[PDB]
C-alpha cells in the first residue's frame, strides 16, 4: 500500500473516544518529519504519543518491542545481554512467521538483523529502551498474533532483558511513546536517541521507507512452585547459608532483606563482601535477586518458577528452523551447509552437539551429556508436528557447500542457501577456481566431447540432442521423455557416463533392468526407491530380446516412468509415493522391442546415436571395414584411469551449466525421435499407408467400385484372400508374419458373407484415381 | 492422587484416540484422523492437548518420561474397538468431511464424528465452490463437445451423468461400465479429469484382475482396491486375438460383491471392502470366456462419438465410420487440466449430478442392448420359448408344422431345429455358441431320442 | 466367513494356505460363484478335498 | 425369480422359475442397516429347536 | 560384474553399493557357452589354459 508518512499524534494519556472521532486540534495531530522535529524543538515539555488513525487500511507497522528491567547493568553485560536478546526474538519471530504467515525464515531473520534502532532512558537506576526494526512490516493482527508466543519466550528464558519484555502495547489503537518526550508532565526523564541512527523516523513505528532490503508478511501463584523449593533454590545459588532463616514466609517476601554470613565470597560477583544485603523481588514469575545501594557491587540474579529446562532448550533449537519433516515422515537437519536426511542413523543429536554455539552459554553446557541431547530430541519429535514441501525450486543446483543458481551462474553459500530446500546434493564442494572456462582440463574434454559426437553437419542435430539429453539432467523438474544410448562397442557410452557420474556426484544412481522388466508396483522395489528426488539414473546393457526366452520391456513401465509423481515403497516403509525429478537413461547395444505398441508410446522414445570406434592399432582396418562406425580414432587407456581421478569433473560441469544456458528459452522440453528404433516404423508404416473405414466417405464409392471394392451396409469390408493379394505388393509374409497377424487379429471383427472382415482401406489406392 | 492417571482420563474423555477392528490406533491431530502405526502419534497429541488443561496440570506433561506414562495408561483404559467410516454420502478431505446431500462442508470437532481415514489427498477451500467461473464455462463446453446434448444422445448423457457422480457415493456398486469408443474420444480426457477430481480415491490399473484368475494368486489389486471410489482398468488386449486369454464371468461376478476376496502379497488377510466404481474402456469389443443370463445383469455401455482432429489431420479424420462430430484439438489442454484449473469446479458438477441421480437411490442399471453378442444370446430367447403346459393341449396340430411328441411334450430333432435356426444367425460367428447352448440345454433319453423342450414363438403365432 | 474357490480345487497342504487357516471355529463357510465347467479345461472339484 | 416390471414377461416364459415377483430396491440397504438381524436369529433359533430334537 | 560398482546388502546392514576390485577367474573343464554373441562381449573374455 506504499505505507504511510504522516505521523499521528495524541497529546493527553486517556484522550476522549468523542476527542479522537472529531480530531480536536488540542490533542490529536498529524505532522511529517521536519513538522515533527520542530514540533518537538519548540515544545520542550509536552507529551507526545504515536497511534494510528486507520485500523482499517493503515494497519501496516514495523516490528517494535518494550523492555524495562528495573535494575542497573554494566557495559559489558548490557552488550552480551542485547546479543542474546536479538537472536533469540529474531528467531522466535521467524520461527512464527513461517509456521503461520507463509513467510521464509531466512529473508526474515536477514531483515530484522540487518538494522534497528535502539534508544536509551536517561533515567539511571533501571534500563528500559524501545527496539524498532526498520525493514519488517507486518498488520497490526500479526502481532496480536504473536502476543502469546512472545510471552511464552519472556517466560522461559533466563536473560534479563528477554524476561522483561512487555508483552502489552500488542492491543488495538496502541499508543507508544515519542522519543525525546517525557511520559508524565511531573517527571523529567526521557529517552535519547544512540548511533548510527540520528534521525527521527529511525525511531517511528508507523514511518514506511520500504526499499529492496525490506520484508513484508502477513497471516504467588500456586501453580508455579512449591515455596520451600523456591528458597532451596535461592540458597543453593547463594552457596551459603542465611541468618535470618526460618522467618521468610509467604507474605513477606517482598519486604525483608537477606543476610549473608560472608564465609565464602559471593558467587555472583566473586567479591569478598557487600556492604548492604541482598533482596529478592518478584517479577514475571522469576525471582529478580539484587544488592541494595551499589547498582554495580553485585550481578543481578534471575531464578525461574516454572517450565523445564530441557524443554526450552528444545523450543530454541527448533525455532531456528534446523530440523524439519517432511511429507513423508523424514526428518531433515541442517548441518554443515546442507540438509541431511537419514532414516538409517537419525542426526537429530548431531544437530544438537552442533548447534550448541549459537546458543546462550547456560543452554550450551546442557548439551554435552548424550543422555540430555536424547531427552532434547525426544522433546523435538514430539513438538514437530505437521509438514513441510521439499525441493520445489527447479532452477537450483546444490552441491554440499551451496547452492548454484543456473539462471545466473551465481553461487550461494550459508544461510543464503538455506532458503532453498533442496534435501539431495552432489555430495562435494563447488570450486569457483576450478568451475573456470579457460583450463587445459577444458580442452581436452572439448576434445573428447568432439571426438565422441562429431560436428559435422550431418551430426549437427544428433549432437544437438546430445547438448539437450546431457543438458536437461540438471534441471529439478520432471521430464516426460526419455533417453536411450543405443550404440555399438567401444564409442563411448560408459565414458560419457563417467563423465556424468563425476560432474553430478550423488545427484546420480545406476540401477538394474528391474525397473524396465518387473512391475514397479510389485513389493519391495529398492530400485525404484533409490529414485527418490534423483537428476540421474542409469540401467546398464539392457538385456535385448532377439532370441525368445526373456520377457520383453513393458510399454506399462515407460508410460509411469513419465509421471510427475511414482508410486512404490521400500522395505519397512509406510511411504508409497516418490518425486521424479530424474532423467532415465538406459545403455544398451541393440535396439529395444517393447511387448506392446500403440500411439502414446511415440511421444515418450528419445535415443542418441554413437558413431565413433576406439581401437587398439591392430584392429584398425577391420573397424574401418565396418559399417557400424563413420570415423575410426586411436584409443586412449589411461583416460578411463584419470577419469576415475575426477579430473574433468568441474570442466563437464562447466560445459553442461553453460548448455543449459545456451538451450534454456524460458522452460525447456524433451522431444522424442520415433524414426530410429525399428520396431516403430512398421506402425509408422501402416498408419502412413492404411486408414480405418469411413462413413463421411460415403458420397465417393464411385472410385472405389470402379477400382473393384464393394459397399454393405454403409462400412467396407472385404475378404482376406483379397486383403492378403493386395497387401502382398507393399510387405512380405516372411519378414513379419507375426506383426501382420499381430494388427490382423487386433483390428479383426469377422462377421460379412462368409469369412472374417475388417475395417480397413489402402492410402495408396485411394491416392491413386 | 496420580495426576497423570487423571490427564489420561481427561484426555480419553475427548475421544481423540480410537481403537479400531485391525488391533490398532487412530488419533485425531490437525483436524484428520490420521492412523498410524509405524511411529505412535499419541505423544504428540498428548503435548498437543495441553493448553485446555489446568495450569497444576500442564506443567507435568513437559517430561517425555511422564508424556510416555499417560501414553500408557490411555492404552491400558482403551479396550473396546469402534467401526471405521460408514457414512457413504461423505465425502473426506484432509481438512474437513463435505455432506453431499446439502453440499455443505465442515470441519473440526464437527468432522470428527464420522471416523473416515481415508481421504482426497488435497485440500477444499469454500471461496472455489462457485457456480461462476472461467473454468466452470469451459469445462462446460468441454463436457458438452464431448457428449453432445442432443436428443438421439440422451440416455448415453443420462448414463454418462449418472456414471461420472456415482464416484462419490461410499456405498458397493451392482455394475460394471464401459466406455466404448474409436480412438482418442475423450477417454483418458474424463480419467485424467476424475483424477484431478478426486484424487487417492481413484486407482488407474490396467487389466490384471481382469484377465488373470483372482485366487490362488498373490496378486495384489484385489487388496489395493480397498475403500477406493473408483477403479479404471484401461488398455484391454484386444481379446479377439486367439491365444491371448478372454475375460472371466467369475471375474465379473466377483468385481460386483461387497466384499472380496484376495491375498494381498504376504500377509494373511483374505477379504476386503468393495466401494469401487469399475469403470473399462476400451476400443475395440470386449469378448467374455462365457456369457449368460447372471452376466447379463451387470454390465453397462457407454458410446463415445464425438471426436476431435487436428487441423492438419482434419481431413484424415473427418471421414471415420463411427465418428458422429469432429472438433478441433488443444495443445495446452493436458497441461491445463493437470494446473488442477478444472478441479473444484468439477467437483461441484458432480455433486449437482449426484444430487439430481440421487432420487433417494442411484443404483446402476444394466444396458445389454449395446453388446451383440448378448443381444444374439437375447435374441435366441426371444425367437423362442421354453415347452410349458400351455403347450402340451396342442400336441398333433403343433407336431404338424414339423415337430414330434415325446411323454406329452412337444420335441423337435436336434437336426431340424439346427436347419431352422441355421437361417437366421451367421454359422462362422456363432457355431461354437450353437455348440454351446446344446451341450448347456441337451436332454437325453436313450441311445437315439434327444429332446429339446423348446418351441419357437413364430410356429405358435402362425396358425 | 467368507472364502474362495481354492478350498474346493487345490491341494489343501501344499505351502500356506490363510484361506484354509481363517475357518478355525467358524459356525458358517460360504463360497460363491462356481468356476462353470462350460470352458473346457477347467479344473474339477477335489472329493478327497470334500472328504477333508 | 425377482424382476423388474419391463422384462417381467420375457423371463417369465423360462422354465428355471416357477415364480415372478417384483424386484425390491431397498432390500440391500435394508439388510446392510442390519434391520432384520434379531428377526432372523428368533428365526433360526425357533428353526435349531424344531429340527434338533 | 566389469563395471567399478555393485549392488548387495548382507544381513542386519542397510549398506547396498561395494566397489569392484576384483580380478574374477573361473576353474572350468569346459569352455562356456553363451546366450548371446557380440561384438562388446569379445571385449570382456580371456581364457588360460592348463595342459600338464
Ligand atoms: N575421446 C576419447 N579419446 C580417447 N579414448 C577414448 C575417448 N573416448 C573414449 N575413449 C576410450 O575408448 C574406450 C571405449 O570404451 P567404452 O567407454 O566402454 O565404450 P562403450 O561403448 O561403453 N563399450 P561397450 O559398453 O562394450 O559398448 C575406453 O577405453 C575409453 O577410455
Ligand atoms: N474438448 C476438447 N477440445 C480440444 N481437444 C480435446 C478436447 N477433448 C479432448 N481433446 C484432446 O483429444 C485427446 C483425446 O484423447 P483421449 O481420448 O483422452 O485419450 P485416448 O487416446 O483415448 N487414450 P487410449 O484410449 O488408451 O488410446 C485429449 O488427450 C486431448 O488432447
Ligand atoms: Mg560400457
Ligand atoms: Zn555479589
Amino acid at each position: 500500500i506504499r505505507g504511510n508518512d504522516v505521523i499521528f499524534v495524541l497529546k493527553t494519556i486517556g484522550v476522549p473516544s468523542a476527542c479522537r472521532q472529531n480530531e480536536d486540534p488540542r490533542f490529536v495531530e498529524a505532522f511529517k518529519c521536519d513538522e515533527l522535529e520542530r514540533y518537538i524543538d519548540n515544545n520542550p515539555e509536552c507529551t507526545l504519543f504515536e497511534s494510528l488513525r486507520d485500523e482499517e487500511a493503515y494497519s501496516i507497522v514495523r516490528i517494535f518491542m518494550d523492555v524495562d528491567l528495573d535494575a542497573c547493568l554494566d557495559e559489558i553485560d548490557y552488550l552480551t545481554a542485547i546479543q542474546d536478546f536479538i537472536i533469540e526474538v529474531s528467531n522466535c519471530v521467524a520461527r512464527f512467521a513461517f509456521t503461520e504467515c507463509g513467510a521464509i525464515h531466512e529473508n526474515v531473520i536477514k531483515s530484522m538483523r540487518s538494522n534497528f534502532s535502539l534508544t536509551k532512558s536517561t533515567n539511571r537506576d533501571k534500563t528500559s529502551f524501545h527496539i524498532i526494526f526498520l525493514d519488517t512490516y507486518t498488520t497490526m493482527d500479526t502481532l496480536i498474533a504473536m502476543k502469546r508466543t512472545l510471552l511464552e519466550l519472556s517466560r522461559s528464558s533466563e536473560n534479563p532483558l528477554t524476561r522483561s519484555i512487555d508483552t502489552a502495547v500488542y492491543r488495538r489503537k496502541t499508543t507508544l511513546r515519542v522519543v525525546g518526550t517525557r511520559k508524565n508532565p511531573n517527571c523529567d526523564t526521557i529517552h535519547v536517541m544512540q548511533p548510527p541512527h540520528d534521525n527521527i523516523e529511525d525511531y517511528l513505528f508507523t514511518y514506511v521507507d520500504m526499499n529492496n532490503n525490506s520484508y513484508y508478511f502477513s497471516l504467588w501463584e500456586p501453580g508455579f512452585i512449591s515455596f520451600e523449593d523456591a528458597i532451596k533454590r535461592v540458597s543453593k545459588i547463594f552457596i551459603n547459608s542465611i541468618i535470618n532463616f526460618n522467618d521468610l514466609d509467604e507474605n513477606n517476601f517482598t519486604t525483608v532483606p537477606l543476610v549473608i554470613d560472608y564465609v565464602t565470597p559471593c558467587a555472583l560477583c566473586k567479591k569478598r563482601s557487600h556492604k548492604h544485603p541482598h533482596q529478592l523481588s518478584l517479577e514475571n514469575g522469576a525471582i529478580r535477586i539484587y544488592k541494595t545501594g551499589n547498582p554495580h557491587s553485585c550481578k543481578v540474579k534471575i531464578v525461574p518458577l516454572d517450565g523445564n529446562k530441557l524443554f526450552n532448550i528444545a523450543q530454541r533449537i527448533l525455532d531456528t528452523n534446523s530440523v524439519l519433516l517432511t511429507e513423508r515422515g523424514d526428518h531433515i537437519v541442517w548441518i554443515n551447509n546442507s540438509w541431511k536426511f537419514n532414516s538409517e542413523e537419525p542426526l537429530i543429536t548431531k544437530l544438537i552437539l552442533s548447534i550448541r554455539h549459537q546458543l546462550p552459554k547456560e543452554y550450551s553446557s546442557e548439551l554435552l551429556c548424550p543422555r540430555k541431547r536424547k531427552t532434547v530430541e525426544a522433546n523435538i519429535r514430539d513438538m514437530l508436528v505437521d509438514s513441510v514441501e521439499t525441493d520445489t525450486y527447479p532452477d537450483k543446483l546444490p552441491f554440499k557447500n551451496g547452492v548454484l543458481d543456473l539462471v545466473d551462474g551465481m553461487f550461494y553459500s550459508g544461510d543464503d542457501a538455506k532458503k532453498y530446500t533442496c534435501t539431495v546434493s552432489t555430495g562435494f564442494k563447488f570450486d569457483d577456481t576450478k568451475f573456470v572456462e579457460d583450463s587445459p582440463e577444458m580442452e581436452e574434454l572439448m576434445n573428447i566431447i568432439n571426438d565422441i559426437q562429431p560436428l559435422t553437419d550431418e551430426n549437427k542435430k544428433n549432437r544437438e540432442l546430445y547438448e539437450k539429453t546431457l543438458s536437461s539432467c540438471l534441471c529439478g523438474a520432471t521430464k516426460g521423455c526419455l533417453t536411450f544410448f543405443f550404440g555399438e562397442t567401444a564409442t563411448g557410452k560408459s565414458t560419457t557416463k563417467r563423465l556424468l557420474k563425476s560432474a553430478i556426484g550423488d545427484l546420480f544412481v545406476e540401477t538394474g533392468q528391474t525397473i524396465l522388466t518387473d512391475v514397479l508396483d510389485k513389493g519391495p522395489n529398492p530400485f525404484i526407491a533409490n529414485m527418490h528426488l534423483k537428476r540421474s539414473v542409469f540401467c546398464s546393457e539392457l538385456p535385448d530380446f532377439a532370441c525368445s526366452g526373456s520377457k520383453k520391456i513393458r510399454s506399462d513401465n515407460i508410460k509411469k516412468l513419465t509421471e510427475p509423481c511414482v508410486i512404490g515403497r521400500p522395505c519397512f516403509s509406510n511411504k508409497i509415493n516418490n518425486r521424479n525429478h530424474a532423467t532415465i537413461i538406459i545403455d544398451t547395444n541393440y535396439k529395444p522391442v517393447f511387448d506392446r505398441i500403440d500411439n502414446a508410446l511415440m511421444r515418450r522414445i528419445a535415443v542418441v546415436r554413437f558413431r565413433t570406434h576406439f581401437s587398439q592399432p591392430s584392429g584398425r582396418e577391420a573397424a574401418e571395414n565396418n559399417d557400424a562406425y563413420d570415423k575410426v580414432k586411436l584409443l586412449d587407456e589411461g583416460l578411463d584411469g584419470k577419469i576415475q581421478n575426477n579430473r574433468y569433473r568441474f570442466a563437464f560441469l562447466y560445459l553442461l551449466v553453460k548448455w543449459y544456458k545456451k538451450y534454456h528459452i524460458p522452460i525447456m522440453k524433451l522431444y522424442p525421435t520415433p524414426e530410429e528404433i525399428p520396431d516403430f516404423a512398421f506402425y509408422l508404416k501402416i498408419g502412413t499407408l492404411l486408414v480405418s473405414s469411413s462413413v463421411k466417405h460415403i458420397p465417393l464409392m464411385t472410385d472405389l467400385s470402379k477400382k473393384g471394392y464393394i459397399l454393405y451396409d454403409n462400412v467396407v469390408t472385404l475378404p482376406l484372400t483379397t486383403f492378403q493379394q493386395k497387401i502382398s505388393k507393399y510387405f512380405n509374409s516372411r519378414l513379419f508374419g507375426h506383426d501382420i497377424e499381430s494388427f490382423i487379429n487386433r483390428h479383426k471383427k469377422f462377421a460379412n458373407v462368409s469369412d472374417e472382415y475388417l475395417q480397413y482401406i489402402f492410402i495408396e489406392d485411394i491416392s491413386s484415381p
